DNA sequence: ATGGGGTAACGACGCCAGACG
RNA sequence: GCGGCGCGC
DNA sequence: CGTCTGGCGTGCGCGCCGCTACCCCAT
RNA sequence: GCGGCGCGC
């Protein structure tokens, strides 16, 4: 039975360990013990965090005193307990006899010498010591014999790891020496926590108001550095003082990192801090976040820990670097292990009561430290530069922190040049650490979760610990392939976005506007005679320019971020390590800088390391190029290619005249990503020889309507992958168009019925209109989601008289509903089981799992405030979740496939990325594992699971007779030859 | 079913009623309403204070919206809805077609029309519009005929109240004009809310330190006053911000009372909070109750109560007033009633969670607003003055609120010369309001309750004004009398123990001592060489030293505001109004200054008015003197006249030269009161005529072991009657002598058969010694309590041996209980009826209820967190507490009953006073009121009571037999004659 | 020189309520 | 709110 | 359906002060 | 934490 203050009190003497401040420990527990209601709350695991602790400093006679309270509490000593007392005869080297007396007392309590070493979590410190102690008595006692490592035998993962084949390994374009410098440079910048960027920002202010503004701010962060250091030890004396007393309080934790540390990381969340305010609940989240991430760093620091880290990276980087060999050809998780590998040590995170209230401690000592005059520009009265608000439009009243407005007013005049980042938020300056575990990888130093998602977190990071360590290799892999991408910024793309910006901008082009083009309204206020409507019609309008003034304003901070981050890392070669969501699909961890991103986003990046086009290259860059007009979707790849030709003049004069030219670039679909492509095409066509030119752009094959691709394959349903293009055809199969065609004549059958809203869309039923709708609802997009949707395709037509719009979007999404339940006939009888077998699983009072084809355990989070599971959320997201799960397996295949050929491969969930020079392997390696993926018994084998873990209960069999039932009640699968999409050109195009 | 958010906000509505701030009130009341989950949250009552807000303004289009939203809601009007609507009609003088048509649909709902003025709670300013509008469309409505004001007809209080007989009422010394000024000095002291008294400490400080000192201090209060007026604006400011938006704020609350009042309270909390610290809450809830009082002060300032106030008191003082006559005899409360009465209007407290967040705002604004300079004398950095901090030794932490010590060292050197009280906390310089209701009386303007019992006080505060109205007249008029007395200061004692406190103080005579004479621990440490047992040594020595100088302190402070109020009030006469706790035993209730006290402050006080010692009054104060010196507790009246006699020139000498003579009186058991006495014979055998004397000396007459009394009345006891003096005898009967002899038999026994601490405690056993707890076992002390008493009167003896006070005091409690057992086995029967039928009542979920033969109602509050009886305390606090309310009903009827022969009454509960020529008469009134009060079969009635009131309940009925079995087991009474009481001297002596 | 920062760690016994047989 | 004392019955 | 055990509260009315202790380094 | 937007699939 766990508790709230007992999590608190554990925390508590866990922290002492790692603080040595084993008294102060010791007293706690002391006052704990000696009080009748207190010693209750104590527990076996917290006497023994005290009785380890003293073990480590060599202190018998304390550890022999904790050991008579745990006897009078009155437990029982368990291995841990046992483990600590032998450590302690070990470092002082006690007699024979002692040792010998502990090992029989052991014995009798039913505890076994070699259960130990298996069971207790121990330091290579805490290893050495208790054996020194055991070879005193047992001189002829050893270890089991160690360490053979285990290879993934799984059906579609056997050839990833089987030495049976030629592999070919790639390799990176950088030798030895360079990336050993990058290390470096990296490890520098995570010490530190922080990455300083030059602002893409003005300059447009006269330096008289800026100089006094920069002035007066040095001087006030001068007084906030001396007041948050006193705030800091007042604090810490404070805490100190209530450990004193028979009380728990967060001392040991801010004893956990240097003060100096602390207040530089206070300082930095307040320049920071947005000018609006912020959640007081999200600051004290991240407050404790960047504390516990320093500490670790810290930890490192004064271990030793960061040297052997360098002398283990700059042996790991032979495998990659250009200049240098391996032994034995291996992936480069298999090096890292084999180099290394105590694999260090874990530290367990805190419970969520203790990152709140340090977090809320932090944030409140910010607040109560931070002093400035109010009169600005003498300046008397002092006032804090923070102070709470509560926003009452949620009807549960939430905290925010918000800064004083002059203070805001003062960074303004200020104009620092400068923006600040955490280094985990920021590409990597070097190859990522190689995910090992769900605890090791990405990151060098700072700590990265394997699983992002954080509702339900416990029960997936203990899964994934719990599961065959060699199950989680594939996914593993494929991550640390994902994250050694070597990227590079497309400096002339920059040059030209950034031309834009730090002027007027370009919306048009996806470039926000900077607040002087905000809408002015026309004319402020001119009263009181007349008019009472006329005052509510200003009202309105300004109501209306206020919004699209503060739309605006985050569109531009958020372009300010990611350019900023591009035009820092703009002559550097950078890294994206990845992570993953429950349900296995992978997102890159730095999120403001990336190629999951817009238009302007994917088109600033390229490979770092280039590929010489070759035969077919060049076809690959013109048929990409076209591809991202959004001209020629429905013709065929030939096709695609003769336009390229026929435009190659437009595509020239856009690649060397981009904004002064005839701007044929700017019409495309994907403007800055056509654009970088002309660019690509031009350098091509002219140089030397075009099959030799090292191209590094990354050209694109997606999979059209994935979700719906997955499930044609699943109940072999002929229709089905004949409209997504899983059934070869010389053209594009286009459902958008299908279902947009199909609602045109269901509109046309209303208008005659006599249906005012069929009659007013009238020439208004579009591919662009029902596209998102199409692609989404596989992915559990609802009706009321739905038309929402539609409501913004409606909304940007001008034509379509906008009175409509609520009525229109209803109507078109129940029509979108109706030709995708009439032309997937076959996927609603599987989602129909799905999601029925998810209802009664979660009416049972348990959340649906599952296991992915390579391995992975998926378990959805869905629960409602043990927490009962969300019957609604969990039957609703598991076809989505599932579908997501299967189309994750594919991408990690593809990935771990195209590796042993030597592509460099990088995904957007269903649209695979590789240079123009290695397109045609990348398609035959995706269909090739579409195929073995779903050439499994993928639906009997899930069934065949859900019975399994399900359908056990003893008591009652009544509900599990009918989940049997439903589960059983596998669909039939159709005709279609799966074999077919091996052959199929639009597959993924 | 009432809610902690529903209080708030009907509050919330109430509130806005008082400061008019309808609009505010209607925006809160309608965002509600609009919300669906809010909605719910709304009451009729929440909705009808906002409608009579709107009708008192006339604001019919706003009522009819509020009616609206009633019905929307979907709730029905009642009669305080159908009064608002009529108040508006009448108001805004409607026509007669909207008015019968709201008086029939009154009808249709079933409601009454006469019910309306019966149920409804309205000012005569809402009951004139309401009949207005009425006598619209019914002209011939007339309200019931009244007003007979009925008289008690209780078998004890009748011959108090009836026209039938000759009473001899008495008036003051004071004539009418007189009155009325010191009325208005009365009247201006608590408009202000304080009253600034001359500290009677110092003056020992040189004056270069104080003038800066002082300096410094007025700049900061000039400082925090601007400050707490800037919170104050910007703490409404906020507040009304959170009514804008949907939610409850204490916005209307900080509105009831003027910003300068709310900042001169808070200023004033400030230079009194106690060094130490104060409780966060004890403070909140003094905080909110200063705020109220102030606020019904304010309100009846600007509505002309005051004006009207200062008519009905001037004319009520014709009955006082020694040159004023009144058309009939009658009592004050009658004459008080009789000239006005339109008992002006009731204002009903805040709920509970109201009264601590506006205690807890305030404390905060306080905390928050109030800045130092911590450097005291470049004074830079600005620290707060307050700061909150935690007493962990409680196991459950409370907060403390403690100045910052740089401040308490301030006024310390500043040596302000005053001490500030509230208004209540003083005696009155007026004669009190009489007691009209358990809402109305003592204080001229400020609200006092008549039952101080806080716990269960809605339960009493309800069956006070539930009960008959005439029930609680004898209760009422004997307060009423109680706090007519008049008193003043006698100047000579005042004049001695300020000669004793201004210097070194004299403990032996209860006046503490100054610092100066605390305890120095010989000699602070020298160490470090040697020795670890002796630097132990010194801090038990100097932990002592600190206990002693803590409780010297605490001594000090009490007698400073007690000797303060004493100087203060030097010049003056003064009444002391009284109030209740739940068992009717009357308490004053200024508490710092007055004759429940000890005896420095008993010889103090005399009363205003003398009266000529007569025949027999000399002898009489004689008599006094002897008790006061405890010499002769053993002889009888005319062997302590005969030793006065004898005394004589100690008599005289000790009045002379009291600190410079042979100090006689010094040795006496009440030293002060003997001196006082001694000054009282002096002044009397030296007047012309001693038999003309006037005198104001009160005479004490007291009942020996009074619950004792009660309980040898009640079983009619010959054996108790004897030893407790029911029964005469020429000498008086010592149960505390009785109990100590018997002891010491039982100790001779037992050192016999080898006890050692009966050997030990040989010549120990004293009546000193068991006293108190002979005296307040019938009052509940238990064995643990008893051990404690004894244990105080163990550590004073030095020559016993101080190993043994644990066993001693353990010892001594048992054999002092075995002695009362077999000394009263009468008494014993009747405590264990009591004990068991009050266990068996608790046991069925409900508290003991029973009514005095007053008839006042008693309810025990005793209940453990609707929240369960707790049947220990109410088991075991039945006994005490009924014998309790008859003590008090004896003291009542003797009061009452004293007042119609023309006496001057008070009592220290079994202690009567009067003037020294009226003894005789109040042991005759004493005597025939116990007689009358005990003549009736209290126990029978009381049973009869028990039955009706617990064995009612249909299910279940064998709880109930086996209870209606052990109250029909009522003790039979003994062969005593209760009409010897009349005959007994010693009875009260 | 002194305010405040830093840090050090004998006793009883009825009563019920929940835990047991 | 607990504690230390004091006083009263 | 009875017997064992452990934590709770031990008279209540009023008043005060205290809420850990204190060395010795810092201003 | 809700909201407003934007982007991605």
């Amino acid at each position: 039975q766990l508790s709230g203050q007992q999590q608190r009190l554990l925390a508590f003497f866990k922290c002492c360990l790692l603080t040595d401040q084993l008294p102060l420990a010791h007293h706690l527990l002391v006052v704990h013990h000696g009080q009748r209601q207190k010693r209750k709350l104590l527990t076996l695991d917290m006497y023994n965090a005290v009785m380890l602790g003293w073990a480590r400093q060599g202190a018998f006679k304390e550890l022999v005193y904790v050991l008579f309270m745990v006897k009078d509490a009155g437990l029982t000593p368990d291995l841990l307990s046992y483990a600590a007392a032998l450590q302690c005869m070990g470092r002082q080297d006690q007699d024979a006899g002692t040792i010998e007396r502990c090992l029989e007392q052991m014995s009798q309590e039913g505890l076994k010498l070699q259960a130990l070493f298996t069971a207790v979590l121990l330091s290579e410190e805490d290893r050495a010591t208790v054996l020194k102690a055991v070879h005193k008595v047992k001189p002829t006692f050893s270890l089991p014999p160690q360490l053979p490592p285990p290879v993934n035998t799984s059906k579609l993962l056997r050839d990833v790891y089987a030495k049976d084949g030629r592999v070919s390994y790639p390799k990176l374009h950088l030798p030895l020496k360079t990336l050993q410098c990058l290390f470096e440079k990296q490890l520098h910048m995570e010490l530190a926590s922080r990455v300083c960027v030059v602002s893409v920002e003005k300059p447009t202010l006269p330096s008289k108001e800026v100089k006094h503004a920069r002035k007066t701010l040095k001087t006030l962060r001068d007084q906030w550095e001396k007041a948050l250091c006193r705030a800091l030890r007042e604090t810490k004396n404070r805490l100190e003082r209530e450990v004193y007393e028979g009380r728990f309080s967060l001392y040991p934790f801010l004893c956990l990192l240097d003060e100096r540390e602390v207040v530089r990381m206070l300082l930095q969340v307040l320049q920071a801090l947005p000018a609006q305010g912020e959640s007081f609940t999200t600051l004290a989240r991240e407050l404790s976040a960047r504390t516990f991430s320093r500490h670790v760093v810290q930890r490192q620091r004064v271990s030793g820990q960061v040297q052997a880290l360098q002398n283990h990276y700059r042996k790991y980087l032979c495998l990659l670097a250009s200049d240098a060999e391996v032994p034995e050809p291996c992936l480069p998780r298999q090096y890292w292990e084999e180099l290394g590998a105590p694999e260090a040590l874990r530290e367990q995170p805190w419970p969520l009561p203790v990152q709140m209230e340090l977090g809320k401690l932090l944030a409140e000592m910010l607040v109560q430290a931070t002093q400035m005059p109010c009169s600005l520009d003498r300046s008397s009265r002092l006032v804090p530069v923070l102070y709470h608000v509560y926003s009452f439009r949620n009807v549960q009243q939430i905290g925010i922190l918000k800064p004083h407005p002059a203070y805001v007013q003062l960074l303004e005049k200020a104009a620092e040049p400068t923006l600040t980042f955490e280094a985990v938020d920021v590409p990597m300056l070097c190859p990522p650490l190689p995910w090992t575990s769900p605890h090791s990888g990405a990151f060098l130093l700072s700590p990265t979760k394997l699983m992002r998602t954080v509702e339900g977190a416990t029960q997936h990071q203990e899964l994934l610990e719990t599961c065959p360590p060699t199950a989680l290799h594939g996914a593993l892999d494929a991550l640390t392939q994902l994250g050694n991408c070597a990227w590079r910024v497309n400096g002339r793309v920059l040059d030209l976005v950034l031309q834009l910006f730090q002027a007027k901008g370009c919306p048009q082009l996806g470039v926000p506007a900077p607040p002087s083009e905000a809408p002015q309204p026309p004319e402020a206020h001119l009263p009181h005679s007349a008019a009472p409507a006329r005052k509510a019609e200003l009202r309105r309008e300004l109501a209306h320019c206020q919004k699209v003034a503060r739309e605006m304003h985050s569109l531009r901070a958020e372009a300010l971020y990611r350019l900023s981050l591009a035009q820092h890392l703009r002559d550097r070669v950078f890294w994206l390590p990845h992570n993953m969501d429950f349900r296995g699909r992978t997102y890159p961890c730095p999120p403001h800088f990336n190629h999951l991103g817009s238009d302007v986003a994917r088109a600033l990046l390229e490979f770092a390391q280039g590929r010489p086009l070759g035969p077919h290259g060049l076809d690959w860059l013109k048929i990409h190029l076209v591809n991202l007009t959004g001209l020629k979707k429905r013709e065929p790849l030939r096709k695609r290619l003769a336009f390229a030709e026929e435009v190659m003049d437009d595509i020239l004069d856009s690649a060397d005249q981009p904004l002064t030219g005839r701007k044929w670039w700017m019409g495309a679909e994907e403007p800055w990503q056509t654009l970088a492509c002309c660019m690509e095409v031009a350098n091509a066509v002219r140089a030397s020889d075009p099959a030799a030119y090292v191209s590094h752009l990354p050209v694109h094959q997606d999979g059209s309507c994935n979700g719906l691709q997955h499930y044609a394959a699943l109940g072999r349903d002929s229709v089905g992958a004949a409209s997504v293009n899983l059934e070869p055809s010389d053209v594009p199969q286009d459902v958008y168009s299908g279902v947009a065609a199909q609602v045109e004549v269901f509109r046309r059958q209303d208008a005659q019925r006599g249906m005012r809203v069929a009659q007013v869309l009238e020439g208004f039923i579009t591919r662009k209109v029902v596209k998102q709708t199409v692609m989404t609802v596989v992915y559990g997009v609802t009706r009321y989601g739905g038309r929402l949707q539609i409501e913004k395709r409606l909304r940007e037509l001008s034509d379509f008289p906008q009175e409509f719009v609520w009525e229109a979007s209803h109507y078109l999404v129940r029509q979108v509903f109706k030709s995708l339940q009439e032309m997937f006939s076959g996927t609603r009888a599987i989602q129909h089981w799905l999601t029925e077998s998810a209802r009664l699983i979660s009416h049972m009072g348990s959340v649906v799992e599952w296991v992915t084809p390579l391995g992975v355990p998926v378990i959805q989070p869905y629960r409602l405030d043990s927490r009962k599971p969300n019957t609604r959320k969990q039957k609703n997201g598991f076809p989505p979740n599932f579908i997501h799960s299967l189309d994750s397996s594919h991408m990690m295949l593809t990935a771990l496939h195209c590796y042993r050929k030597g592509l460099t491969f990088v995904s957007v969930h269903d649209c695979y990325w590789t240079h123009a020079a290695d397109v045609s392997v990348m398609n035959q390696v995706c269909r090739e594992q579409f195929v073995r993926l779903h050439s499994e018994p993928i639906l009997q084998d899930l069934s065949r699971f859900l019975v399994k873990r399900f359908c056990s209960e003893p008591q009652k069999i009544l509900e599990a007779s009918q989940l049997k039932e439903t589960l059983q009640a596998v669909p039939k699968p159709g005709a279609f030859d799966l074999e077919q999409v091996k052959r199929s050109t639009y597959f993924f195009s």
